[PDB]
């Protein structure tokens, strides 16, 4: 016997999957799979618009690249420009149809149903299309209603996926650019700030931290030197060696960083604050400001020592050319259990090629 | 038919994919449960790690209600993880009949299932009450609810995630804009409020809700370039001379440099506000002397909100201006310092400005 709620459940299930997916590629996939099943159609395609290349595009197979689709021709095109539904009972009795996919693969297209996709403000942003109804000879009035409702969901989840990406990207740009405010009074390039996070990301990832803490270090670590805004010019700008009144001030950037950052309530800023105050501590317990020992340093500080030191050693600094892999490996191998967490050092060594490819690919 | 319930679910799921407020998401979910399960009421309960209780919202988004996490029906499902199907609430020892006693409701059937996070901890309870047949929840019913509960977990977890991202994005803009705090008197709250004023201004000025959110978060970075000013100036204990003043002016350029080139919209606007906020509508400002609509609108809104905040803050020997005093000032500055069309809008809403200034002291 049959299940009355069968499709309802399928649809709940797709809706859970799509709600967890942050990747537009997979959202488009799951959407088309969903439509094929609920519409009982052999195929489906979502078409979206590109402002800059001025065309529609679509992904044909799982995991292969955009296909450009001419905004002005074909069925999709017509729907896109006019705003209205096309229901082709037979595709071959229709001039707007290009039999060319059809020529080559062993496939005959019979029925086509295509509706527009609207953004929140009623602009047509693309087309949703299904092909070859399986449990009937044509697409019905109800099929149209159904797809109109699907197009509504496709739109919402598509936009929401894009908007989460924009906000994620902005949040990064803001940490990067503001973290580099010290730049008028410190040689450190933009990319130093970025790269330190990228290394610490790999580390946290491979030490097996939760996926969220991985994204956290990636973004907390770059703020490690923010305290430098609180250092006197006479000290921050002085080239070469520092006396022992000046160094004592320069060390204080760890405490300043804490001050700047500890005030938030977000986890990002609790982590960033800890990193700022900790990343010059040392596993031995010798490093400043407090001489914290082993596990007394948070793991996020520990990951940041390693990353901070790596990035410095592999850049030209006054009188020292950047270290190659071989020396850097020798150095970490030496400092294992000394400057650094021994466990994290191993992980770092396992992953050293990636560190260097980050370093090479970000000038 | 039976495409009716799919069309309903797509409808609710469209609303939910857009909704960025948790409380609204819980409302939509419980209305979906009601239509999909053909039942009269539905509640969602979430756990607070902090207060160590469950909570729920009722319709109208009034203050959330504490529910005892240990006892009760949601308490049982929460603690044990088992499903509860009651055929008659009033024959059950675990039911609390006071919600009935106050509302005048009569609870008959209750079905409650747990909600799970990805790591598979119980994070709350989904509860459906009074199936519209007047008879029991069936196994096919329980089964539909396990699936609904799965969608609710997802949309919830997603929405709590989005909120963490929002809240941290703000904290970072605020805390890092106040990075000048070791070398400059401007307060954390000054920085926030300037964006709050700009927000209200942008909204009432007609801008899209996305641009309103932007100015709320861009304007607080207007003074970032102060970081680049030499101590021999920013920290000079005197008044400055003209050579030193010219270097001060540069924090506008320094800001633009720090912020620009960012690919995203937020930073384009911030970089513009930073270079523009000391320009004046009549072209007598600095650093470039831009006139009228050559100053971007986000700049124009910030000039206004920044001056507003200054005039209304006490400094020694100089009490803050009150409402009347301040309004006179903006009227006198219309078309000079400030964009006239925008001052008017600002004036229509000046009570809101003082409210902000009053609560975020
Ligand atoms: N063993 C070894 N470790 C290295 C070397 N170069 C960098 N590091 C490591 O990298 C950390 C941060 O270095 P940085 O990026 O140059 O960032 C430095 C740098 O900007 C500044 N600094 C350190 N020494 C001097 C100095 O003599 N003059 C000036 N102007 N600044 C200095 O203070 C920051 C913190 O430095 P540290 O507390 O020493 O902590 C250092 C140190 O452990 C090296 O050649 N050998
Ligand atoms: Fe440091
Ligand atoms: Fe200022
Ligand atoms: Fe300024
Ligand atoms: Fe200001």
């Amino acid at each position: 016997y049959q299940d009355p709620e069968r499709k309802l459940k399928i649809l709940l299930d797709y809706s859970s999957k799509i709600a967890n997916e942050k990747d537009l590629r997979n959202v488009l996939l799951f959407l088309t799979d969903l439509a094929k099943e609920i519409m009982e159609a052999d195929r489906a395609s979502i078409f979206l618009y590109d402002d800059q290349k001025k065309t529609l595009w679509t992904i044909v197979a799982h995991g292969v690249d955009r296909i450009e689709i001419d905004a002005d021709k074909g069925i999709a095109g017509y729907v896109f420009r006019t705003g209205e539904i096309l229901n082709i009972p037979d595709a071959y009795k229709d001039p707007r149809f290009d039999r060319d996919i059809d020529k080559r693969t062993g496939y005959r297209t019979r029925t086509i149903l295509a509706v527009p996709l609207f953004d929140r403000k009623q602009n047509i942003i693309g087309v949703f299309q299904v092909i070859n109804k399986l449990t009937n000879s044509v697409f019905t009035e109800e099929d149209i209603e159904l797809l109109r409702h699907i197009s509504l969901y496709a739109s919402s989840t598509i936009e929401n996926a894009i908007l989460y990406e924009k906000l994620k990207k902005a949040h990064e740009d803001v940490i990067y650019r503001l973290s580099h405010a010290t730049k008028f009074k410190d040689p450190e390039t933009q990319n130093h700030i970025i790269r330190v996070g990228l290394y610490a990301e790999i580390l946290a990832r491979e030490a097996g931290l939760d996926e969220e803490d991985v994204e956290l270090v990636k973004l907390a670590a770059p703020m490690h030197d923010i305290g430098k805004v609180g250092i006197p010019d006479r000290v921050l700008l002085k080239p070469g060696k520092l006396n022992d009144e000046e160094w004592e001030i320069m060390k204080k950037h760890t405490i300043y960083g804490y001050e700047i950052l500890k005030g938030g309530d977000s986890r990002l800023l609790q982590i960033a604050a800890d990193i700022a105050i900790e990343h010059h501590e040392r596993w031995d317990g010798t490093g400043y400001p407090f001489g914290k020992k082993g596990e007394e340093i948070s793991i996020y500080g520990r990951m940041t020592s390693i990353s901070d030191v790596f990035d410095a050693l592999t850049s030209d600094r006054p009188y020292k050319k950047a270290w190659d892999m071989d020396r850097t490996v020798r150095f970490f191998k030496e400092q294992k259990g000394k400057h650094f967490d021994p466990f994290l050092t191993d992980i770092f060594l396992k992953n050293i090629d990636q560190m260097f490819s980050i370093k090479r690919e970000l000038r």
